């Protein structure tokens, strides 16, 4: 039995699928700031028999006799907590709205998860801990330092679970540092399927490549990479879902207290090559817009894989050619979304 | 024709401080939740302050409560915000992090968030030496690294944080992050000074609480360190210096080029705890039972200020030293021993 913060968003659909699949139960909770109800509908009925176990509530993270309300009448074995604000460049123009929302939001769920002792946790981070990285493939205890306000609420987070973690040994916590997950369930019933105007590259790319956007602005050109673009760590969003289900089980392993783990494929690739795999895939052009940099970004981002084979048997199997397909399977299908 | 509303006023600082705006002209609307402090500070702030008390104001609200703290920003034109709300208490913090982060943290927000809706972008903020952590060189410049080492001095780093990253956002707000070192001491009149409600973390207000007889014995965190008595080196300032930083901080605030600047406030002297607590002694005429113990969680060896910069462009500069630190806490000690009774 698990809460899933923000499960109705995109990585938290494609987990919790695996939960109902793999065996567990799963209430969601999840203000459909960013995502609807009508994700969760999908999972279900793609989850079959499973789907029986899944469970669903419209609940601000903020809204803390709401959250009460819900750990009142369930026990958690654990928390996975994927809600947030997760827009690099959002975070720049609006820092108070996601100092709010990411770290309220977060505190109020530490709190109430202690209140009625559910103590286990794993957290969503991110390879922006790591801000402008300095050393080639960023690893765990490489130098942790945010470059913008979504940095710092993911980099502020992480040390506020050590902080409960030290106060209080009862907690087991895993953060786990994703990259940059892209792509969906190969079935394309489900995928990425943001509200508002998209922040994260490839939603934008989708909703170009059917009508949705008019092109797609790539931001910065002057980049010291081989094609000017910036890079990333892209990682199949089904891997990281099923890393999740490898934090779980390792949560009660021989000793755990608060450790992290990078989710990555260990792989760089610029936005163009991105583009580029998604054109093959789709047989579609995508019309750019040459801007600046984008306040906030770094410049190469990718992760270790080393820590997370060594200690979560885990690796991601899928590469580019997948995710693109996936995507492009899900996005044809599902051009407006749900 | 000025116009301030001070956060945590009920407090310690914040008590000084407000005498102080009320003394100066300014006009205070103080909002605290007495959750380390009582009303008796105001209440006796106002007599203290004699004519110039018509213009203190003070609201018993919780910085988290957005309601109560709207309706303050509605119904007055605030020139100016001087921001002392929060936990302090750096032991306290690492039994009970959430309580820190959650008060400090989520206080602040609400308050940056009600702020800008009500046009009222002026901010001084209660920042602490704490966050130059273990420092590398002293004197701690405001250039130097910044760091902390337990989840207070984590609120205050990550709070300076928040207010470079809604200055970034925003140019119309101008802020200034004041540094204290660390203050002690109380109004020479006697008749305020610290009065902390259950157990006082500060060294000096727990060594006043053991010479009046409250406290059995000061623990002291650290013999084992590389001073010249093995103890905690701390820059020690007289809360009413630190007061009279907060109006140099207010005028600066009107000033163009201004925007999010650090200003250390401390003496730029180091005094050991056992300096301190010899201090104290000879100003009491108290003995003060010492239990020798281990460091505390996060303590630095060696912390004090650099004042060049608050000297060029605050134009201020500390006037007390610790023989008067330590004469006005016992002035105020000896006839208020359990505080406001
Ligand atoms: N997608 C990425 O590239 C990436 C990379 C690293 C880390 N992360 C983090 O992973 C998590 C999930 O990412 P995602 O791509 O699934 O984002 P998403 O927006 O698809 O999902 C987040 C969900 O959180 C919900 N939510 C937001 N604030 C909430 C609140 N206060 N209370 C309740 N629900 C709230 C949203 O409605 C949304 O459904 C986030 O914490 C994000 O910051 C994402
Ligand atoms: N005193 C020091 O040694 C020192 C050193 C560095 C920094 N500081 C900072 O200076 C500020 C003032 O310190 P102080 O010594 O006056 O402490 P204090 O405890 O006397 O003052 C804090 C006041 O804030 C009030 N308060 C706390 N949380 C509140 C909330 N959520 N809403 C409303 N009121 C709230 C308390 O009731 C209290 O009156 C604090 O922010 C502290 O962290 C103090
Ligand atoms: O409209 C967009 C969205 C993203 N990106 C770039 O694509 C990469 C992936 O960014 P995204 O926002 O998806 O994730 P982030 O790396 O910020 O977590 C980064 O180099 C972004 O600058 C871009 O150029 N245009
Ligand atoms: O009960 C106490 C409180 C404080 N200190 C020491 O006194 C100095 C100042 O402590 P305080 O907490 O007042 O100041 P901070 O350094 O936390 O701002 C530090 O070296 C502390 O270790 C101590 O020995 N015993």
């Amino acid at each position: 039995s698990v809460l899933v913060t923000g499960g109705a968003g995109y990585i938290g659909s494609h987990t919790v699928l695996q939960l109902l699949e793999g065996g567990y139960s799963a209430v969601v909770v999840d203000n459909y700031d960013n995502s609807s109800a009508a994700s969760l509908q999908r999972v279900k009925k793609l989850a079959g028999e499973n789907g029986n176990r899944l469970s669903f509530h419209q609940v601000d993270l903020r809204d803390r006799p709401a959250l009460e309300k819900i750990f009142s009448e369930t026990k958690f074995d654990a928390v996975i907590h994927f809600a947030g604000l997760k827009a690099v460049g959002e975070s720049v123009e609006k820092p108070l709205l996601y100092y709010n929302n990411n770290i309220v939001g977060t505190v109020t769920l530490l709190e109430v998860m202690a209140q009625y002792g559910c103590k286990n946790l794993v957290f969503s981070s991110s390879a922006t801990v790591y801000g402008w990285p300095k050393e080639v493939p960023c690893t765990e205890e490489s130098p942790i330092s945010a470059t913008n306000p979504y940095g710092r609420t993911k980099l502020f987070l992480e040390e506020i679970c050590r902080d409960v973690h030290r106060s209080d040994s009862e907690w087991k916590i895993i953060l786990l540092r994703y990259f940059n997950p892209v792509g969906a369930h190969p079935s394309g019933y489900i995928g990425e399927d943001p509200l508002g105007v998209p922040n994260n590259l490839m939603p934008y790319v989708q909703q170009v490549a059917v009508g949705r956007r008019p092109h797609l602005t790539v931001f910065g050109t002057d980049y010291k990479t081989k094609d000017g673009t910036a890079v990333r760590d892209y990682i199949h969003v089904m891997d990281l879902a099923d890393g999740h289900i490898a934090a779980l089980r390792k949560l009660d392993d021989l000793k755990i207290s608060c450790e992290v783990y990078n989710l990555g494929t260990g792989n760089g690739t610029s936005v163009l090559e991105m583009v580029a795999a998604f054109e093959k895939a789709s047989g579609k052009k995508i019309p750019l817009v040459m801007a600046g940099r984008r306040p906030g970004d770094a410049e190469v981002v990718y992760a270790s894989t080393e820590k997370a084979e060594r200690e979560l048997n885990w690796k991601a199997k899928n590469g580019i050619e997948e995710m693109c397909r996936d995507l492009w399977n899900w996005a044809s299908n599902n051009p407006y979304g749900y």
